[PDB]
């Protein structure tokens, strides 16, 4: 759920063209012959998880540390990107 | 990013595990033993492309049709999603 307006280079030109061919494929609306995409054109791009970060209170050695996890979603793998501390308890 | 507030259970617990046997292999807090982690828990979320979706506005026959375009980011498949008109121009 994210959106914007790209310009209508060779790239939106085609994406006109496909429409068109797969209507063509339809029918519905007799053969249609390509001409242009005018603007605006939208586009919405849908995501997916990439990885992770993990903001954490922890307490060690009956301390309270503050730390930052990376995470990986596809080999799991994690890195420390912050500890410090004693904090105050939140 | 996104960002939500997470349960600290036995996924959260191993969490700060990491963590401190991270900052134990650095050294700057000593030896440290590993407690708990305690609320709150925050996770930041980092998306990639799945895929994507075009608003046309497409001249076909000298007539003016709306298209919606999917577009799988891995498999690049596209599909029509929707063709209608004439439409007044924007
Ligand atoms: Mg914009
Ligand atoms: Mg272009
Ligand atoms: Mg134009
Ligand atoms: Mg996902
Ligand atoms: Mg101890
Ligand atoms: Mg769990
Ligand atoms: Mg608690
Ligand atoms: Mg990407
Ligand atoms: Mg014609
Ligand atoms: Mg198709």
């Amino acid at each position: 759920g994210e959106w914007e307006i790209i310009d209508i280079g060779p790239f939106t030109q085609n994406l006109g063209k496909f429409a068109v061919d797969e209507e063509n494929k339809i029918g519905q609306y007799g053969r249609l012959t390509f001409n242009k995409v005018i603007r605006p054109c939208m586009k919405k791009t849908i995501y997916e998880d990439k990885g992770y970060e993990y903001q954490l209170y922890v307490y060690a050695s009956d301390k309270l540390f503050r730390a930052d996890i990376s995470e990986d979603y596809k080999t799991r793998g994690r890195k420390l990107l912050r500890f410090n501390g004693p904090v105050p308890p939140p």
